[PDB]
């Protein structure tokens, strides 16, 4: 007995490589004054939470704090051009503000398509047919701060980043969809990342990953702020979403 | 308590309504090409959704006002006895817009009609939009159109399903129908009644993206790959087990 090359309704990505793969985390807390963007207190909690969860799944995690755009591009270009032949998959997380198709680095914005395009096709042959998962916590920075050089609070940011797709075997995960609001607690971190990390810890090692993202959708969409603490946060619901171009089931069973 | 495997309750008296808006021809002033093969798509979809328990309603070449009127009428009736709601658009599109016969309509206007405040009886139920719409180029022939419609998200418990993502190309056979719709219907027929629906959509991703573009009867279409996508805001597992 063997498996003939017949359409399998339950096909899974092969997750038996020597290594799980790299998980990149781009963490942005502060921005060049000329961008007139507010700080993102709580993002370091998000970064740490993610590092622990992804590391327990076998990923090699690399974090970068407050990179300038050129440095960021350089770093991601460097990761895209090495061999991922011995890896199962690739994860890239952006924790920043954003606008439309753009994510903000420290000093400038970068087009998302530019970042994902580095891992397409034969630009990165050794990731072809492997899951390429981008996780994006980025929304509109509230701008009631000046264009001049300069306790757990929940900050509420309007969705601003387009929920773009990205190519075969890409999975694009967004903290929030158009019309909704992203929330970040200044000590505990983002609603989305907290709930993502909690599900990863509890179910990451067995649950099909888009099914886990669906759990995150439910958890986040059911959260309520105070109403005593911020009353105008009243009514600003958060609905995450994910755009999948995956072609197989994705699991993170513990590597043998 | 929290259930990691919770499913939408698909227990209601009826499965629900599946609306199909089918556009084959457009008013001359729009200068859009005909969509031969779309009638096969309409028929294929009707059979699949009907076998899944859906009350299917098809409308061919409605003008924008008629289309808006019809979908508003559907959004304002009670879906209290229904499991869910499906809406399919077969047309050309651009950005945020899908073409009716005479004019374009914003997708957000269409999905907004079924958001919780506007449609109480669908709150907490899957609302599934399937969109075969790309850029109209201005015996079985394969037509190849550039992706043009933004892969928009919609609200909680919406699932937005797109024939093609930015950078890729949608294909339609004049006799057999669209690649995306053909593969979707094929999967619906074999696995619709058992497989979790986003897992089924993943199969469709695989099926469409593996269709070779190496040797086209039209050398111009060589290398113009199709990759679909879906944007999920579902909050539970979705199955269409026989009612
Ligand atoms: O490219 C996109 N543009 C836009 N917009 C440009 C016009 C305003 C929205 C929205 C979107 C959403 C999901 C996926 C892609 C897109």
């Amino acid at each position: 007995f063997y498996k003939r090359e017949m359409f399998d309704p339950a096909e899974k990505y092969k997750m038996d490589h020597r290594r799980r793969g790299i998980a990149l985390i781009f963490n942005h807390e502060r921005f060049f004054w000329h961008l007139t963007l507010p700080e993102r207190r709580g993002t370091c909690a998000d970064r740490d939470n993610l590092t622990r969860r992804f590391s327990d799944l076998g990923f090699e995690v690399k974090c970068f704090n407050d990179l300038k755009a050129e440095e960021l591009l350089l770093k991601i270009h460097e990761v895209s051009t090495v061999s991922h032949a011995d890896a199962d998959c690739f994860v890239c997380v952006f924790l920043s503000h954003g606008e439309g198709n753009h994510i903000y680095a420290y000093d400038a914005k970068i087009e998302i398509q530019t970042l994902t395009g580095l891992f397409k096709g034969d630009k990165c042959h050794s990731l072809v047919g492997k899951p390429k998962i981008f996780i994006i916590q980025a929304a509109r920075g509230n701008q009631h701060d000046v264009p001049v050089i300069p306790t757990n609070i929940t900050e509420v940011d309007a969705a601003s980043v387009y929920t773009l797709p990205a190519g075969a075997d890409f999975l694009m995960c967004y903290s929030v969809a158009e019309g909704y609001y992203s929330h970040r607690e200044t000590v505990n971190g983002s609603w989305y990342i907290q709930d993502l990390c909690e599900m990863l810890g509890k179910y990451g090692s067995s649950l099909e990953f888009t099914e886990l993202l669906t759990l995150v959708n439910r958890k986040v969409s059911q959260r309520r702020v105070d109403f005593c603490k911020d009353p105008s946060a009243i009514g600003k619901k958060q609905v995450p979403c994910f755009a999948s171009m995956l072609t197989k089931k994705l699991h993170f069973f513990p590597k043998s």
